[PDB]
């Protein structure tokens, strides 16, 4: 047989939507007294059982992010809380499953930010496999103690707190065969400085493609293609978008966002089934 | 002999901080319903008088820009209204220095923008330097009808209802010699898709370098360089501010802002002298 896909709920951020959406709000002499607003976006990480492996893609916030004494700097607990309840944390979303991080076999960091790289501490053994610039920006910031991204510096402290079995994509590789139908694509430069999706071939559909920041919502997809906030590289980002749109139209891949609400209920969590 | 650098006041716009400096402000949990605030930022061009020349950098908003028959979109008129007082326009600002467009050797174009390229029309003879780059996508937003960015449609059509003497910079050229001690900068891809700088030296200080929007205010040079909202290329962008910030300090040039409201007010303007 083939491909299984499970949806693991690693709860809620609550964010400016104008991060999300640039300039979805702004004032103007005709109106000049709105305001922005918060809206709640979902986190998550999907857990490919292949033939021969089974593969993660992205692993949510730290359990640990939010308090006093928790991995996200003070400053950004304030202005963009994690929100999610006490079990959607990657690993009880994995005992859930009967599983220990020990059992993937390859985890892929779509980038390495806050809420996508923030349970690689768990993974001693597994293959984790991240864009290199990815790897050598993480790193920089935190060798500087440098906390204002969504690199997490404390976070960084743990991976690199033992060796693991990193795996460095270059930049000029375009993608990988990583089983049969799943195949790891080399985004590159743009929301982030490496990013990394996954296309996933199904059974009962033709499966899905795993976008993660290189496209947050439906409404920055389009068309018309609407950009995120706070890009790191916005032609590389523009430039990703359309290579997704023609990826996964020429293979009617569904395109699975980062962070939209509404496409994330409707999915079907880990916890009460699975994509065939 | 000396160069000799005019300051022309070319009124200001009105406009939500949040493009200028961005995410200035940002709504949070526990500040939900903040506003972002309007800002009125100076739009001006820059006259230089050399012995075999007569340079103009930049040309602020066409001086029909507003109105029901106004040159900008209404959604431009009432989003970022240009608020300028009646004789900040171009062409007035050449008549009391005694000049018609025609008196003006060269314009060099920072970008095509709005309050920028806004009076080319009025320029039938003077060399036309602007970036080839920035010239192909100003007339791909006019061929197709498209008002949805700072390029003026009805602006474009003016300036292509007869031939004019347009000199494009190629994408690989790095600076020309316009006259001694005027050098047009090639700073290329970064606010726009290609943007050109102007450093101009004088004899009774070392001078200045224009670099229009390629660093809107002193805030977004800093130290720390902070980022404009709605920038093409941010990367790019990037590399420029670096690139201004060697080519000036090297030199001992004074960086002239684009729409710096404190910086602008500390000029002398070219009804009140020149600098020498
Ligand atoms: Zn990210
Ligand atoms: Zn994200
Ligand atoms: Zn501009
Ligand atoms: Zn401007």
């Amino acid at each position: 047989m083939g491909n299984k896909l499970f949806v693991l709920d690693l709860g809620e951020i609550r964010v400016d939507e104008n991060f999300i959406i640039a300039n979805s709000t702004f004032v103007t002499p005709q109106k000049p007294t709105v305001s922005s607003r918060l809206i709640d976006i979902p986190v998550s990480a999907y857990l490919i059982q292949c033939t021969d492996a089974t593969v993660l893609y992205d692993t949510g916030c730290h359990p640990e992010c939010m308090g006093t004494n928790g991995r996200w700097p003070a400053q950004s607990q304030l202005n963009a809380p994690y929100i999610g309840a006490s079990e959607c944390n990657l690993p009880e979303r994995l005992r859930q499953l009967g599983l220990s991080p020990d059992d993937i076999s390859t985890v892929v960091l779509s980038h390495l930010h806050n809420d996508h790289a923030g349970c690689v501490e768990y993974f001693g053994k597994s293959r984790l496999i991240a864009h290199e610039d990815e790897f050598a920006t993480a790193v920089r910031y935190f060798a500087t103690g440098d906390h204002s991204s969504p690199y997490i510096v404390k976070d960084i402290e743990a991976w690199l707190a033992t060796p693991r079995n990193w795996d460095l994509v270059g930049r000029d590789e375009r993608e990988r065969e990583l089983a049969p139908g799943v195949n790891l694509l080399n985004f590159g430069t743009g929301h982030a400085s490496g990013m990394l999706g996954l296309a996933v071939r199904l059974e009962k559909q033709p499966g899905f493609l795993l976008v993660s920041d290189a496209c947050y919502t439906a409404t920055n997809y389009g068309p018309p293609a609407r950009r995120a906030g706070v890009l790191h590289d916005t032609i590389g980002y523009d430039r990703t978008v359309s290579h997704i749109r023609q990826y996964a139209e020429s293979r009617s891949l569904t395109v699975l966002f980062g962070h939209d609400r509404e496409q994330f209920a409707s999915l079907i969590k880990s916890t009460d089934g699975f994509y065939e």
